[PDB]
């Protein structure tokens, strides 16, 4: 097949990214962000308890309204590093772009309303391959790749600066629109997860962190980049930020003066500017600006790692290979 198709993404002030699908007969339109980091399909039931408040605010999929619906009813749980969500696995078509597919999804009945009650999104659509599948459920891309209309099995990511378009991402291939050059190609350690050595970690000229190397796991669901705690309390230290509750804040006058974050890949330099990296509401000394990096834990055997997400994705156009287990990198425009 010739196929490429596009779907649009919204920018919900550079942190969620999300995109529509539809489900059933007829279509059922969701709201879903696309995550390289975890595998399964999932969305809001209608089956979901009132008592979770997120089932109240975000739609709900009513499986009896769908003529191409097929029960299925294995229990499912997802757990995240916020938590975990709760359900049961079901089987409808699913349209993404111009592509529709036969897709074994859950249906969560357990929403909590931390994170879930932030979620500008009603579900997530997993790009991570199979091996990292709850329930070894085939993630919706293979499916794709399954049915030969791609003119190519890769797919790319595009996110923008909020401010006209918010995201895009592709299937099939890249938009050479939305990317300047050629694309630097970085193979994965392994098949299963989207994830590749990075050789060190630089702050302004010396290269602090990650000295004999470490993993980047590329994570278009994540909003901030992450790195474990041992490295985030050195960088954030190099920075001189100081730790809320929260987030990691610094003097909104000092931001545009912070020295610059390298990430080595493929014996390239990526360079992210305290401009790409740092929320600038205001310049004024008397507030606090908010940084796009934190740490973040993540367990064997996935971590530890760096999670390159939104931060990363947004000055760098990303291409996510299948057929040559590799990831592309280009400057985004
Ligand atoms: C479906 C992924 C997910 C799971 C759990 C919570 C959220 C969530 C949420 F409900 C409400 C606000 C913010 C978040 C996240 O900031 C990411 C939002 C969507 N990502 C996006 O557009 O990246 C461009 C997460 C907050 C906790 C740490 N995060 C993750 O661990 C996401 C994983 O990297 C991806 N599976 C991000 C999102
Ligand atoms: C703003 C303080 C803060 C710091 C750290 C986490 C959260 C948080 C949280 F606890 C629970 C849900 C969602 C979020 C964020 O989605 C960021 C998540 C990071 N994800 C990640 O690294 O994925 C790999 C925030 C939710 C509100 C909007 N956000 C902002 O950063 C707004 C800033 O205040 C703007 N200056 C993101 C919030
Ligand atoms: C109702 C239904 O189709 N249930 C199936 C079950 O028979 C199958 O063994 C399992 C394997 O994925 O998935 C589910």
């Amino acid at each position: 097949g010739n196929t490429t198709s596009s779907v649009i993404l919204t920018n919900y002030m550079d942190t969620q990214y999300y995109g529509e699908i539809g489900i059933g007969t007829p279509p059922q339109t969701f709201k879903v962000v696309f995550d390289t980091g975890s595998s399964n399909v999932w969305v809001p039931s209608s089956k979901c308890s009132r008592l979770y408040t997120a089932c109240v605010y975000h739609k709900l999929f009513d499986a009896s309204d769908s003529s191409s619906y097929k029960h299925n009813g294995t229990e499912l749980t997802l757990r995240y590093s916020t938590g975990t969500v709760s359900g049961f696995l079901s089987q409808d078509i699913i349209t993404v772009g111009g592509i529709t597919v036969t897709q074994m999804f859950g249906e969560v009945t357990e929403m909590p309303a931390l994170p879930f009650m932030l979620a500008e999104f009603d579900g997530v659509v997993g790009m991570g391959f199979i091996e990292q599948a709850i329930g070894r459920v085939t993630p919706i891309f293979d499916n794709i790749i399954s049915q030969g209309v791609l003119k190519e099995d890769v797919f790319s990511f595009y996110y923008n600066r909020d401010s006209s378009l918010g995201g895009q991402i592709v299937l099939g291939g890249s938009d050479p629109q939305h990317y300047e050059g050629n694309f630097h190609y970085i193979n994965l350690i392994k098949t299963g997860v989207w994830q590749i050595q990075m050789k060190g970690v630089s702050v302004g000229s010396s290269t602090l962190l990650c000295e004999d190397g470490c993993l980047a796991l590329v994570d278009t669901g994540a909003s901030y980049i992450s790195g474990s705690t041992s490295s985030i309390e050195k960088l954030m230290e190099a920075l001189g930020a100081k730790k809320r509750l929260f987030d990691y804040v610094v003097k909104c006058n000092e931001g545009p003066t912070l020295p610059d974050i390298s990430f080595h890949l493929g014996g390239k330099e990526y360079t992210l500017t305290s401009a790409d990296y740092v929320f600038q509401e205001s310049y004024s000394s008397k507030k606090l600006c908010t940084l796009a990096i934190h740490a973040m834990d993540i367990p064997p055997p996935t971590g530890p790692t760096w999670a390159l997400g939104a931060t990363f994705i947004r000055k760098f156009y990303t291409e996510f290979d299948r057929r040559n287990n590799r990831i592309g990198f280009a400057l985004a425009r």
